[PDB]
């Protein structure tokens, strides 16, 4: 689809077995979901943002769907106020910006 | 322009006389500057991100030109660790999600 921005571009996502809405983020480097179950290893890690820091779980190569395009990569896990879908996934699915 | 998501997304403005580069950012409701220098009445506003919230300095009808575009609109100031374009001014330049 073309997204215009007069409101949040949240689309819908399946990730884990589970279905989600997320927010198509050009400004998030890395893809971030809200506490939700993931399969196998994972790392801790620190990341930055608008206003500190979170430790999050990070799982690597986790297939997802975004708004029924497929993708696989790096999702992060953790107390983020919003489930985010970062240029990781979204260069994946040919997600441009046009002005 | 068109532009893909393989670098972060990062153009040119001009605001308040001053040249910066920020994030296009699809995620930010808001315009949200690093510190900078801005004319006139201001009201302090708290705003929360990924990993808490900081104090900033809330300034309307601010004139920006965004990558040769100009719009008019709120600019938050404060401690981010990033200057970011929002919403509120990517509607007006014409700014749209495709894939
Ligand atoms: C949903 C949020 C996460 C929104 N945010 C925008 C994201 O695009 C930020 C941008 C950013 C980029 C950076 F480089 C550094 C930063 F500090 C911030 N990015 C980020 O979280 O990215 C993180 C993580 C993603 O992976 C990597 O990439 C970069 C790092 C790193 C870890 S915001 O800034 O919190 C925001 C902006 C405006 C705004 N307006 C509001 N208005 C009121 C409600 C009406 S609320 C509000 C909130």
């Amino acid at each position: 689809p073309q997204i215009t921005l007069w409101q949040r571009p949240i689309v819908t996502i399946k990730v884990g077995g589970q279905l989600r809405e997320a927010l198509i983020d050009t400004g998030a480097d890395d893809t971030i979901l809200e506490e939700i179950n993931l399969p196998g290893r994972w790392k801790p890690k620190l990341i930055g943002g608008i206003g500190g820091f979170i430790k999050v779980r990070q799982y690597d190569q986790i297939p997802i769907e975004i708004c029924g395009h497929q993708a696989i990569g790096t999702v992060l896990v953790g107390p983020t106020p919003a489930n985010v879908i970062g240029r990781n996934m979204l260069t994946q699915i040919g997600c441009t910006l046009n002005f």
